[PDB]
């Protein structure tokens, strides 16, 4: 059930009722009734248009065109009139497929919230709405559970994923705080390891979490609010048609008046006065502008589809030219989302060879995310694999021993070390972990009996698409750029100095993403590139969002107007450079369009009639039409 169709029809039927009775074998009877039908198909909709709204409101170019069929049908019954709502009817349908907008994404959002909580209540334990959580309430939080709230852990240990607001989709080691009473009132010094967001997902643990904020000031509550409450954002050329319709309409019928009455004052017979102002109706109707502006996207839309990039109407790539500036998320944006081993620091008299042998002997029996990087790195850097350990077992938070050519080995984070049995860490490999740590480096320090072996460094690179395509949209005058990240600001730094971003903000909250958006927004068009929840939001709120159209959170896809369907980022200067031929060819058809009523209401006004109106309206037409069609031609040039 679609309308379009009856502009089909009325085009059998005009170019049937046309053809057949002048070169073919039909009755004029039968074509007319056929022009009939080019009549009733074409008016039924584009009526309503106008019935509508002049039942209360204001008028409109609806009422222009759909008026002047009727006086083309009562004055020179040229059938002319078909050829108006036949081309009105595709001038609509074709804008009906040019549009879209932002606040669609709902209905992902919500499933990242539970609704329910189970709440401490003494000795009892209650289920209630997350809607009436009171602050200081005391959730559980069982295994695998969505959190219900953001608060700070108070019992257990377990691995939280913070994908949804950190984009860090590894799971983070919690710990209860050691006085809840002063964390109450000091929720300013949490420590990272017990601060606990809503919709994040618990790991193994049950954790005790004392709630903080209420039901709807959770941070991904905002998340959820700032997307829904942004705005759709106007093209520029739609706006522009809008003014001119509405000043242009009540224009013409002056000229509609004046030109009834002309046979008052001069030489003219009184029904061909009233055809002079038919005649100037009819040619006021903007055919070229009713088919020029839309045809221009949906051209660019399919040649941007054909290149790997989905665009979601044609406002932003109208945007997607004017921008000043561009925004870039790190993790699955910018990098690819997962650790690499990069760094490797012998100690002692350990060779690197055995490092990376001990190393890959225990972590072939970790579950622990970095564990795969770890055995992945080593099978390729020494092509081969050792023998896997013995007596495996973790050490909650810290890291993980086993036991290794008899002897016993512990790896893991420096705070291990600390805690465990073995021969304390040295002062200076200390201060090598804590450089590598400073230069974004996952540090894990390895321990043999007496000896420490040394350490390994693990880090989510960067793509070898991004350097290029950052100088690349460098080139073409993006000269405001940054990164910002939810990542940490070492990794964040260190990814910016290799990436060749200059201004690198990480530990961002969804919130501050938007907030630096809007610092760039204020200064010119600005568009967001990202791939997750924590992005959705700066996303909405900028020029233009585009989402990671395969790693991207099904939240990022719904809610961007642009997807990078390949997750190649070399489509962003195609899809830049599209969108400013876009401009041009509609900047020039607009004025084609224009003049072509602009120049002729003079043309009529000195008497031409319908005859030369359909001529010059379907030039137009064509001329448009053809010179949008250009779009698919584009290259890329890569
Ligand atoms: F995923 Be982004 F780096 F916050
Ligand atoms: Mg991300």
């Amino acid at each position: 059930r679609a309308e379009v169709i009856f502009a089909v029809l009325c085009g059998i039927c005009l170019l049937l009722g046309w053809l057949g009775p002048k070169y073919g074998i039909m009755s004029e009877q039968f074509g007319f009734g056929l022009l009939l039908a080019a009549y009733f198909f074409g008016g039924y909709f584009t009526l309503r248009e106008a019935v509508e709204k002049i039942s209360k409101g204001q008028f409109q170019i609806d009422f222009l065109m759909l008026v002047a069929a009727s006086g083309a049908a009562i004055l020179g019954e040229w059938a002319e009139g078909a050829f108006l709502l036949f081309l009105f009817s595709v001038g609509h349908a074709l804008e009906n497929y040019a549009m879209g907008r932002a606040r669609n994404a709902v209905a992902a959002l919500a499933g990242l919230t539970p609704d329910e909580a189970l709440v401490r209540r003494g000795d009892k334990t209650e289920t209630v709405l997350i809607e009436n959580l009171l602050v200081g309430d005391i959730v559980v939080v069982r295994s695998n559970e969505r959190l219900p709230a953001d608060g700070f852990v108070v019992k257990g240990s377990s691995a939280v994923n913070q994908a949804p607001i950190t984009g860090e989709s590894a799971p983070v080691d919690k710990l209860p705080v050691d006085d809840p009473e002063f964390a109450a009132a000091n929720l300013d010094k949490l420590t990272p390891q017990t601060r606990v967001f809503a919709g994040s997902i618990n790991g193994s643990g049950s954790l005790d979490v004392q709630v903080t904020k209420l039901s709807g000031e959770s941070t991904l509550a905002r998340v959820v609010t700032l997307v829904a409450e942004a705005q759709t954002r106007q093209s520029p050329t739609q706006n522009f048609t809008k003014k001119f319709e509405k000043i242009f309409v009540p224009c013409v019928i002056a000229l509609a008046f004046v030109t009834s009455f002309s046979f008052l004052i001069l030489d003219e017979t009184a029904a061909q006065s009233f055809y002079r102002a038919m005649a100037v109706l009819v040619a006021a109707s903007p055919c070229a502008l009713a088919i020029a502006t839309p045809s221009a996207v949906l051209s660019g839309v399919a040649r941007a589809a054909r290149g790997g990039v989905l665009i979601k109407g044609g406002a932003p790539l109208e945007a997607m030219g004017h921008l000043d500036a561009i925004a870039f998320d790190k993790t699955g944006t910018l990098t690819i989302g997962e650790p690499h081993l990069v760094e490797i620091t012998p100690y002692g008299d350990a060779t690197e060879t055995e490092l990376l042998q001990v190393s890959a002997a225990v972590e072939m029996l970790s579950d622990h995310p970095l564990a795969q990087a770890v055995v992945r790195d080593v099978k390729d850097r020494l092509g081969d694999l050792p023998s896997e350990a013995s007596d495996f077992a973790n050490i909650i938070g810290q890291g993980v021993s086993a036991k290794v050519d008899s002897k016993v080995v512990h790896i893991g984070k420096t705070a291990l070390f600390e805690s465990v049995a073995g021969l304390p860490l040295p002062d200076d490999l200390r201060g090598t972990v804590e450089a590598m740590s400073q230069n974004g480096r996952t540090t894990m320090i390895v321990r043999s009996g007496d000896r420490y072996l040394g350490a390994i460094g693990l880090m989510d690179t960067p793509r070898e698409d991004a350097r290029s395509v950052i100088a690349a949209l460098r080139d073409l005058g993006l000269k405001r750029m940054m990164m910002i990240s939810g990542d940490n600001q070492n990794v964040a730094n260190a990814v910016a100095k290799e990436v060749g971003l200059d201004t690198a903000f990480g530990d961002l909250m969804p919130e501050d993403k938007v907030t630096k958006i809007a610092a760039l927004k204020a200064d010119g068009g600005v568009a967001m590139v990202g791939d997750g929840v924590n992005d959705a939001p700066a996303m909405a709120n900028a020029t233009v969002g585009i989402a990671m159209g395969a790693a991207g959170s099904d939240v990022a896809l719904e809610t961007a107007d642009i997807a990078l369907m390949a997750d190649d980022l070399q489509t962003l200067p195609f899809a830049v450079g599209l969108s400013r031929k876009t401009s041009r060819i509609i900047r020039l058809n607009l004025w084609f369009s224009l003049g072509v009523v602009a120049l002729l209401i003079p043309a009529t006004l000195f008497g031409l009639g319908i005859g030369p109106a359909v001529l010059v309206h379907e030039g137009s037409t064509l001329v448009v039409v053809a010179n949008a069609l250009r779009l698919l031609a584009f290259k890329d040039n890569r």
